């Protein structure tokens, strides 16, 4: 189960680089030099890395220091063959963003947030990134009167529209992906789920430039079915990028390694991505637990990729099995794929087999055979 | 705090009529005659009633029996002055719908589901309803392989598109509202939140005909902020109808009377509906607990309206208070309403006050004053 | 992976017999004759069956009808070799129990609840049951003023104390197990978790007669770690019985087949039960989904046992693996088993290696190696 | 609604002193000198302060520095009249505690954890504290194999037993209170709820020395009813201390000011504490949101006390109202307080009115009148 760069596994600098500071504890690990992270991830079989601006260039750095940091980074990429498919902006760590970036109540903060983003879009394009992610982690509220959400949505739309105008005017080939999260660090975060983000995109001036970057653990923080949500994003043509990790239910954002947390959900996610032919990066946004030393960090990162690859093999075996194909027909998955009324409205209304002469009791008595199908799925997942 | 029909409070027949059967217990109350419910609700100050087809006309009724039931209903409406602003279809109780109506795997069930709906749209228009609600309570799955969600979304779109074609072809003045719910009675339900429903509407052929009918308790079953979600629906121009009730957190759908459950959320909801000038019905989808006799049913229904009216008075007092208006300015709610960059992109990029000379430490040191504002809100809610 | 009666798998009559009525839908399956259920479960490899009084003897049955029903049941047990290890009382379905049985506000209902229980304890002993379960599903409240919980706990204690006096006075060899649940069908249920039930037992007059009967899905309805809770019950010597099923997170009680829901939790549960040598029944309290016909019911029941047996094999392989044993030592599980201060308090206080000369930075730098251990656990679960 | 020191409101140094570092952001406020916090809280009407060792004496401080810090603290207490009713140990911030203190897998860490605690018990007694709190925030796991929970419970018991031996041997008048939390910062924390902590205490060698210190938001992080849990702790005689704050549902630990979050739960909590005559401190463990400057910190702290006092007045008015007293009788709260069978077991068995001649249908038809009672409670809460 060995990864190759052709599997398109990517990692954020801030994942393996997380020093282990949590709300109640100090860091347990020294900081990693981004150049060291690039080399070590390349040795494990990764395809590329991602970054927030502030991960790569320390906040407040001089232009000269900024040049030096980018140059050393670019050399490690050249030395390893690693790519940078995605970048993003840190609009959440600095105290100035304590009430948000794009939807801060203070107008001068919103303007600064936009300028900070634009500078990193330029860098992202220079380094080859094809997706620019936005996680509005500070966009929200702890109390009801602090944020008029209609006004905040106007400001969020205004910011994204200005970014679309900028990339169009520069001629950049880059698309945006909004990353939803329901809460943490704000009591409630705006655009809390994949559905809310998808809905918001349709009100932007250039909707074609915007998709979603869903994260396993975030949708599970609302108790939602992550494969279902990904299916709706694919149906809408908006799955531009994805963040893979694990989460044990409705609690703080754990960012466990992929495969941890809800294992069956991970199986059904991989089944869907592979069946739909998703071609983008398989990005891991995870934190190696602070219990670990650096050997544990790399073991956790390796496990992310390993578990994707085991699940890929088991999902493929499931769909290839003639006994499963026959169970899918027994459960009428084939009929769900057929139109309800390709004959048209008037035909349906005149069809007495659809109402006047329909035997509801005979249809009702038919079992769906779903438990047999699901146990075949379980057997395949477990290799039994 | 006495309701009048001008407050536009409405109730479903199935609310005060709930007999108290739950997953673990038999009914505790006899069935109510819909004509009795109309008379009693009119005496309490309600404006109108809503219904599922099967609430009004028993399933399997003959055409003649159907005529008789509608006539007796219409007479109670004439006798009381009660209106019927909304109607809906029962696509969840009968065993035939056990895998869904619009997205059942069996094609003949989907066709029957559509014909059953169309028949009740005709009745709805005859009785004056201006909104037709769809709650796809059986649309979903307990297991991953049972439902290909992309195919199910194609079938859901196909059904709603056919309904839009029908109402257009008949010339009816009626709009559709989708009611989201995350789970129960299915393990996961399709279009689980307001955001997912809003996103789905934008892919229909005639999006103008479709909005949402959110329910307090349903969004709270995903741990989401209901006023925030309603703000996004209003921003999108899609809040066609609303279902008011109470819910204590993430658990089974309790359908408590409005004001019960999360009281502060109820305050912020009423503040928003009144400030935005929402003009539709204030519909209660609640269940009087099965501990109650019929006196308790009417006391619970009365409490729904009473609590809306107390919260309305307190929210109005909050917004009218000069001390609150001054706190809103101190927290820069006025600046959140102003454009970030009405001067345009090029101006922003050339503005050195927005980045090069912005003092982040001075902006960061400014308190938001949100706790003082929220305690003023609390004081107003509690009458202190 | 074929079950034998020596695996001690048991099923409640009400599980495979569930007709599929849920809050929003009618039954989808005909009722099963308990004699048919006993025969079919015996053919699948089950060891025994359990029952509520009202599952076996219809409520209101005459004494003569009661005799006939017990006789036919006993004959199926004799014909199949099936045992009845556990029984329980239905104190939740009938409307009289709408505010509880043992803690109903009405004193005459509490007295009836006790008499109904006592009658079935006699029957339970006659049929050989060694554990009597109590699930107080109606003991609780939807509102704060309806139930003084201190008074309700006095009444709960009074009821259980009287039952202990009864079984002692009759000389019966039977022990009680309390089954906790946090909510549903009441808004909040008394003794909501394993911890609360354990705490309550220590205040009874004869604590030795009482243990717990935890259920996978119930503890997961509070977001709690079920293996952890079972570990505390075993530590207390109180795990008298267990209910196995599956649950997808914090929502209504799904009662999925065992292995469904949180698969990793199921693995860690089986690892614990087998390592601790739990010797009681492996009882499944599950509902075959209402989508299923009777073939699906038996397929779901079979899957319960199958999944226990696959997980048993994988957990045994995990603990037998020398590479895992070495990882357990690397993570110092061996040191967690050793006393902290068997040398005593005075020794510890005089030990300068424990404080004055302890190198906190050297201890802090040691990795715990937990991610490597967990990936070995994952590899074993998946057969990789 | 002005607080006095006789209302026994207390605050932890770490509450108003929280600098605003969260998982995703830097501090927004400078550190507060504990002497300044004591003076400012005394001016607001507080009765006292609490502390972790590391809040008062910086970790690694020399003995001489330790003396100086305690002396300056003691002078502010003398100058203000503030008391120190409770103290606790920080066994969670330093990296050495990354796998726990009392239940760390490393034996030398467990020994250090005990020595660190003992040193602060001595200081606590010197400063007058009557309760010593333990929050085992690092006691737990992110993965199943990392912690054998039976062994960890043996180590937890061993630690608490040694602390009881120490305080007995020194002759100290101090009692212990365990503070439960279900998760955060560990994926699952041992003794996750009030019930689990109560159960664990009964296995200690000197149970009389140990109670609980429940926290509003922690029990609500498991979706549990906090007043119910407090009622069970009072019933057990174990409510030694309480932590008051607010929490919006099942998510990260928000530590909002008291009254925020679930307002009705706060009303029912205050009703219970006052009715039961709880005489200990009303301690606030809350965090002023990081959006706030120092004026906002003190406004948030003031709001904690204000909201307790408003709720106290409304709960007293509720219980004093003759119309409520009559509703309580109508709902048979008086009968819930009466014994079920003070006549004894034999009497109950011979009483044909309890079973043979009991009219279940007549009892079942009686309404409980709970909705009328609850609306009277709502009316009183809102001042209507
Ligand atoms: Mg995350
Ligand atoms: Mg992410
Ligand atoms: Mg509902
Ligand atoms: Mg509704
Ligand atoms: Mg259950
Ligand atoms: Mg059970
Ligand atoms: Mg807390
Ligand atoms: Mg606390």
């Amino acid at each position: 189960y060995q990864p190759t760069p052709e599997d398109r596994f990517t990692f954020g600098l801030w994942t393996v680089g997380w020093q282990g500071r949590d709300p109640f504890g100090d860091a347990t690990r020294r900081a990693l030099d981004p150049v060291e992270s690039v080399r070590r991830l390349a040795e494990l079989g990764a395809h590329g890395v991602t970054f927030h601006d502030d991960d790569l260039i320390p906040f407040g750095s001089s232009d000269s220091e900024r040049e030096e940091h980018v140059k050393r980074f670019r050399q490690a990429l050249d030395d390893t063959g690693m790519k940078v498919p995605m970048a993003t902006t840190n609009l959440f760590t600095h105290p100035v963003f304590k009430d948000g970036g794009f939807t801060a109540n203070d107008r001068d903060v919103r303007r600064y947030a936009l300028r900070k983003t634009i500078r990193n879009i330029d860098l992202a394009v220079e380094l080859g990134a094809e997706t620019y992610v936005a996680w509005g982690g500070r966009e929200g509220a702890e109390s009801g009167g602090a944020k008029d959400v209609r006004d905040a949505l106007d400001r969020m739309k205004e910011a994204f529209d200005l970014l679309g105008e900028y990339v169009t005017s520069q001629g950049y080939d880059i698309r945006f992906a909004i990353e939803p999260k329901p809460n943490e660090p704000r009591g409630d975060i705006l655009l809390p789920t994949v559905g809310h983000a998808l809905a918001f995109i349709e009100r932007l001036e250039r909707p074609e430039l915007y998709g979603v970057n869903p994260e396993v653990g975030h949708e599970q923080m609302a108790g939602l079915n992550f494969p279902h949500g990904i299916a709706q994003a694919l149906w809408a043509g908006k799955l531009f990028h994805i963040d893979l990790n694990g989460q044990n239910g409705i609690k703080y954002d754990q960012d466990l390694r992929f495969g941890a947390g809800d294992l069956r959900a991970a199986f059904w996610l991989v089944d869907l991505l592979e069946s739909a032919g998703y071609s983008g990066p398989r990005h891991f946004d995870f934190k190696p637990p602070r219990t670990e030393d650096f050997d544990g960090v790399w073991a956790s990162a390796a496990g992310c990729m390993r578990n994707y690859l085991i699940l890929k093999e088991r999902a493929a075996a499931f769909r290839a099995d003639p006994e499963v194909q026959e169970a899918l027909r027994a459960s009428r998955l084939d009929e769900l794929a057929r139109p309800t009324a390709a004959d048209g409205l008037q035909a349906l209304l005149d069809d007495r087999s659809a109402f006047e002469e329909f035997d509801v009791d005979a249809a009702a008595a038919r079992g769906m055979a779903f438990e047999r199908l699901d146990q075949l799925a379980m057997d395949h997942l477990l290799g039994a």
